[PDB]
């Protein structure tokens, strides 16, 4: 049973946002809206924004999770191959074999699921910080999607869904990710089609 | 399910609305065209009891919400999981109840016994001096939007005018939407 | 404490038009140009023309608001005779204004002045037309014991954005009488 | 300065500018100027901006445009829609919604929010002229009014058009006064009749 990938802005009017970064060389993470589609490289910072019309109650939580896209992979658990979950790079807080970590928070808290098997990292909702109207999550995806033993070619979504403290759905919402060496010309490549 | 037919009855009983309009600011305003409130979550809700003639002592006022879909009616409207557990309490509303009555101290929750639906009902009180019409503050505790509540799914509100026996005096009835911008719901919603 | 009657063209160029209708016994409706004056019957078809330079953005709204034209009566709100406040579905039986034929026309009891006021959208003319008519209604006779009582008001229309950001503003003195015909010739003879 | 360049620079492949001839008649939703070389256009209506060049620039060439006031007292500050125009729905899904300057017509297009320098600007790839075509358009819309307060507030902005290759090195500079207003045809006439 496959989680559900259906969005849901829900009662606190719930989108991401992502900052409008283009293509330059140097970029390491950019969001195309035209896709709906993140290109980031590995262990490289990714901001993903919360956007709420209302402030969920303190306790409300954020949790990310990886599927593959395609409907003959979606009951196959995204992992990271054997390579990346030997390398020597666990920040002492995320299990090896997860692909998605949050970093600069240390109450991130990390699940396997006892009857999916699945992964997904959940943080508090802060409320947005003086300035900015939206709250930014700093994901880091630990595999490239060219990875033999892992996502091996095969698309992905994350699902991003904000429950309160019970653990009852309040939100969710979702994009395609592409993890790759150069995602300012992976997207600009894309978009030529 | 329970009746929904308009009856002004014997004392002439009808609803009003302040007329509020569509600004941004508006936390309240009903749609004359849809015969339709638009809110926001736990915000004042005015509602006017208006009547021809003054009811006999111990009349009381009920409020009660159904699913307007055909598909949905037998369905009993209630908060969902997360509003029911959240600290929005008064002390006097059970957790569940998706209407409650604000400002009234003699205020009283049914959960009926053999239908299972909620209603919150209060004594009738006539017009205060210089004004026509009777106010009742109601707060909507859950958005139309809710996941695992209502849903997206629109409800009406039954105002039933009861004797201190509970015998029909008198019932109306209105559609509402609890949303973030009820002003600008409203203006999108009469565009069509 | 009193609304502004100055007149205000704006970015848009915005003005009133009146059909030419003339003085004839028929008339239910009929605009004096040297007095700024419509003379109509109660509750009748009052078209009153928006003419713009440049079409104004989407969502762009039409108010109409009545005003007392005398400095000592300006401070009152205008509202009907209880009489006539005792059809539409849509106005309240208090507002003087109301809109004929538009199902998107919205009220407004102004929490703080308690000024009345009718909003419609702003639809632009027809492809071949130079103007947008609104039909209004008087719902009260300027005789009216209880209400005007004989008191002349002036009609403001503004055109606002979406936020209610003034764009444009002019008004007309207003009499609702059983005979505009008659009473446009006696008054202009003046 | 801190202020991007507005200098001109045909560079290598002879980069400029021009302009359909349109004229001033009440109908006309964009109409250039080239006495004040000033585009007068109306808000979010279609303003065709032609790029000539000598000689084709590579594939993955990239044409940039960027709103700067004109005013050196105003010329730091980021130009950006007020905050009503921002919060307007008529949205296409692709641009920011405080980006002054958008392309219309166009799936490749990308925004920029400058990390640095705060600035805004819109990209496309360079295309060639089409078979006949001796000149390529591009199809800008402004999303603001030059009147708009909490904006531009009758300030007057350059357009600056960037000729970029796929690396960002910069191959070719133009630019050109701005005025978004209701009546294009009219404000041309009346501003041309000064001198
Ligand atoms: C033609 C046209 C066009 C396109 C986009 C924005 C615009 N100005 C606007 N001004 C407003 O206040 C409205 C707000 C809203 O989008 O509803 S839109 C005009
Ligand atoms: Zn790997
Ligand atoms: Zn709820
Ligand atoms: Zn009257
Ligand atoms: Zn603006």
């Amino acid at each position: 049973s496959v989680p559900s990938q259906k969005t849901y802005q829900g009662s606190y009017g719930f989108r991401l946002g992502f900052l409008h970064s283009g293509t330059a060389k140097s970029v390491t993470c950019t969001y195309s809206p035209a896709l709906n589609k993140m290109f980031c490289q590995l262990a490289k910072t990714c901001p993903v924004q919360l956007w709420v019309d209302s402030t969920p109650p303190p306790g409300t939580r954020v949790r990310a999770m990886a599927i593959y896209k395609q409907s003959q992979h979606m009951t196959e658990v995204v992992r990271r191959c054997p390579h990346h979950e030997r390398c020597s790079d666990s920040d002492g807080l995320a299990p090896p074999q997860h692909l998605i970590r949050v970093e600069g928070n240390l109450r991130v808290e990390y699940l396997d699921d006892r009857n999916t098997f699945r992964h997904s990292v959940v943080v508090p909702y802060e409320p947005p910080e003086v300035g900015s109207d939206c709250t930014t999550i700093h994901y880091n995806y630990m595999c490239n999607s060219s990875c033999m033993g892992g996502m091996n070619r095969r698309p992905i979504l994350t699902i991003i869904t904000l429950e309160d403290s019970s653990g009852n759905l309040l939100g969710r919402n979702s994009f395609e990710v592409r993890v790759c060496a150069c995602p300012g010309r992976d997207r600009r490549t894309e978009e030529e089609n």
